[PDB]
């Protein structure tokens, strides 16, 4: 329903209610750090080894909880984004997890359609961001934000902008902002069935910012090869004041449309 639009799909009743909804991309790639950020993770006893091939991977599910709450095409909805970092190969470490960051959101989104000389705005979504490592101190970290997600498409491309604005208790990270910027910008194009995604973050005032580009391209009508470059600062939480190149190939459910 609607290439990529987030809302308009979670607005279509699945008959099974065990079939659950992708909010942002799905995928599991193989990948290579430049630098494994040793000095936040020093806690850990197995940091000495900690290698810079890691499994990464993302899980992204929205819930709709109440549709029609505010008129037709709007709902209340949840969401949760899970990424992590997993030192697979490491052996002899017994494998272990690096980083893990849990990111459940609630809101209000509608399914609209507004006309920007050829693009059509077809996501508005307001709600609540939390987003955590699950750690206790000192390797600890999370911040909390109101954000509005915004989705417009015009033919093969798609945008998406999602500015924020901080909430609640920032001490495990109090200058997190100086790095993440206030907002994330995501740029998607349809190339054929091969679709190029960029998405980023960039405070103006720092000149602190992270950016990941991908290319995807079905294997099958539900899975896909996607390869990855993240480079910059701000790829997990306990790398948000920490810079590195990270390019990564694996497998993919959806992407951005
Ligand atoms: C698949 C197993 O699950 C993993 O278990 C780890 C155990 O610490 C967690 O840190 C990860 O977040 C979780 O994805
Ligand atoms: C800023 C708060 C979000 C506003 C979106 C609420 C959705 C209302 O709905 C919108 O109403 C418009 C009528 O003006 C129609 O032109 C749009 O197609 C429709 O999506
Ligand atoms: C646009 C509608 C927003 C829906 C998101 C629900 C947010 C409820 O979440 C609450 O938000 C408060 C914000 O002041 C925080 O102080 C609370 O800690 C948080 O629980
Ligand atoms: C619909 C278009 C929204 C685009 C979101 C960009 C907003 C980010 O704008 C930021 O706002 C901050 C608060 O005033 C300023 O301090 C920063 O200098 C500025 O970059
Ligand atoms: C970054 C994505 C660049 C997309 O660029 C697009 O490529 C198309 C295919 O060559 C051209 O037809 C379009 O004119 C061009 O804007």
């Amino acid at each position: 329903a609607v290439r990529g639009s987030i809302i308009a799909n979670m607005l279509q009743e699945h008959d099974n209610p065990f079939t659950l909804y992708p909010y942002d991309t799905n995928y599991l790639i193989y990948t290579q750090t430049s630098d494994l950020n040793k000095e936040a993770i020093a806690s850990y006893d197995w940091a000495e080894n900690a290698r810079k091939d890691e499994v990464k991977f993302q899980l992204s599910l929205a819930f709709p909880l109440w549709r029609g709450i505010l008129g037709p095409n709007s709902v209340l909805g949840a969401s949760y984004t899970q990424k992590s970092w997993w030192q697979l190969s490491n052996s002899e470490e017994s494998s272990p997890f690096r980083e893990t960051n849990y990111e459940p959101q609630l809101f209000l989104g509608f399914a609209t359609d507004y006309r920007f000389a050829g693009w059509t705005l077809r996501d508005v979504e307001m709600g609540y961001n939390h987003d955590s490592n699950g750690r206790s101190d000192p390797t600890s970290r999370s911040w909390a934000r109101l954000y509005t997600r915004l989705m417009a498409e015009n033919g093969n491309w798609l945008v998406e902008v999602k500015p924020w604005y901080v909430v609640g208790n920032t001490d495990d990270n109090p200058d997190i902002t100086k790095y993440m910027g206030y907002y994330q910008l995501k740029i998607g194009y349809h190339l054929g069935d091969a679709v190029l995604s960029a998405k980023g973050q960039y405070n103006w005032n720092t000149g602190y910012g992270g950016a990941e580009l991908g290319l995807s391209y079905p294997i099958t009508k539900h899975v896909r090869l996607y390869t990855q470059v993240y480079s910059g600062y701000g790829e997990s939480l306990i790398d948000y004041n920490f810079n590195q190149t990270r390019v990564g190939v694996g497998v993919m459910l959806n992407d951005l449309f």
